[PDB]
């Protein structure tokens, strides 16, 4: 006869974007209408003592 | 007379495969029907994340 021993399937790790410490640089915020917008912007007033 | 003093037998220590620390690499198993089989095999399935 020709015996066959136990088969194995590879198991996967479950990473997430918030789990990583690289996310600390990120400040993600979902926005469902994101395709509709053109570009965001911010204005910064400054005056010099 | 040509005197003959004591005589000494050759005592010998006994070894075992389980006593060796090399057995830690081994996975000991017995299988009495081994003479019948040709070759075993192990199939492994793997997928890449």
């Amino acid at each position: 006869f020709e015996a066959i021993f136990g088969t194995f399937c590879n198991r996967l790790e479950w990473v997430y974007f918030l789990t990583s410490g690289l996310a600390a640089a990120a400040h993600a915020i979902k926005f469902h209408d994101l395709n509709k917008l053109t570009t965001g912007k911010m204005l910064f007033h400054v005056q010099v003592p």
